């Protein structure tokens, strides 16, 4: 469904636990090649994978 | 280098645990979207992953 308006911009606000999942998932259906554009939205950046 | 001559296809022959470690780092540099072909040259291709 983000692929209706072709979206290049997601602004992930997650807990500790939860952006390891969005980022697994990503990584599995493929959406992590350059051209795309992510932003971990916490304080604890370096504290996920 | 395989990015020299724009390489989109390639064949993997390797045994059931070279092939898990290549489909694994392929995975995590992040080839395997679409545009790209791959081929198992194995016997047991639902062997691995
Ligand atoms: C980082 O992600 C952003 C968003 O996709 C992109 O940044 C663009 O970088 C180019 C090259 O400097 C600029 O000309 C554009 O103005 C940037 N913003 C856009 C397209 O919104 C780019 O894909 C990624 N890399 C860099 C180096 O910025
Ligand atoms: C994924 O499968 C498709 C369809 O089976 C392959 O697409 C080929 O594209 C060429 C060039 O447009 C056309 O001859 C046909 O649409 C397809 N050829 C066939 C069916 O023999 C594609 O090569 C595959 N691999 C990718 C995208 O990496």
């Amino acid at each position: 469904d983000l692929e209706l308006k072709k979206e290049r911009r997601v602004i992930l606000d997650c807990e500790r636990d939860k952006v390891n999942d969005i980022v697994d998932q990503v990584i599995t259906i493929g959406k992590h090649v350059k051209g795309y554009h992510y932003i971990i939205a916490n304080l604890g950046f370096t504290d996920g994978d």
